[PDB]
C-alpha cells in the first residue's frame, strides 16, 4: 500500500507533483494533495509569477480553474510548442498531475529537496515523497478525504 509523489522545485512556491509518475490524480485528489503538504491549488496569476522566475514542465497540471502546463522554451513534445502557461482545452479524460502552491516558500527558484508532507494525516500508505535527484522521503498516512479517490 505505496504512493509515490515525485515533486519539482519551487518557483514562486509553485511547484508540480505526479503520483506513480503516471497522470491519475482526480481534481477533487488534486485539492487533498496540496492540503497536505499545508499548499493549495495555484491561481494563474501565481502560476504566471513562477513562469516568470523559471518553472517550465512537460506534464499537464491542475490549478485552481484550470489544467495547465508552464513552459518558457518552445519544444514540439510540450504543449505542442507553446510558450507561456498553455491551458489545455480539450480532453476527453479527467486525471492529470497537479501543481500546488506554499506560501512560505522562498520567493525565486528554490531547488532544495522536500524532506516533509507535513500535514498528511494518520493513515496506512506508506508515501514517499521523490525528488528529482532522487532523495526521498517517506511516512505512513493519508491524504485523500475522498473516497472515490481511494
Ligand atoms: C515528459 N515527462 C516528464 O516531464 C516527467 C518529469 N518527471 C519525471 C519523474 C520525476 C521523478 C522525481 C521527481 C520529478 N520531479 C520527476 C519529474
Amino acid at each position: 500500500n505505496q504512493i509515490d509523489l515525485n515533486v519539482t522545485c519551487r518557483y514562486a512556491g509553485v511547484f508540480h507533483v505526479e503520483k506513480n509518475g503516471r497522470y491519475s490524480i482526480s481534481r477533487t485528489e488534486a485539492a487533498d494533495l496540496c492540503q497536505a503538504f499545508n499548499s493549495t491549488l495555484p491561481t494563474m496569476d501565481q502560476m504566471k509569477l513562477a513562469l516568470s522566475k523559471g518553472f517550465e514542465t512537460c506534464r499537464y497540471g491542475f490549478i485552481e480553474g484550470n489544467v495547465v502546463i508552464p513552459r518558457i522554451h518552445p519544444n514540439a513534445i510540450c504543449a505542442a510548442n507553446h510558450t507561456g502557461v498553455y491551458i489545455l482545452v480539450t480532453s476527453n479524460t479527467s486525471h492529470y498531475d497537479t501543481y500546488c502552491f506554499n506560501a512560505s516558500a522562498p520567493p525565486e527558484e528554490d531547488c532544495t529537496s522536500v524532506t516533509d508532507l507535513p500535514n498528511s494525516f494518520d493513515g496506512p500508505v506508506t508515501i514517499t515523497i521523490v525528488n528529482r535527484d532522487g532523495t526521498r522521503y517517506s511516512k505512513k498516512g493519508e491524504y485523500r478525504t475522498h473516497q472515490e479517490d481511494i
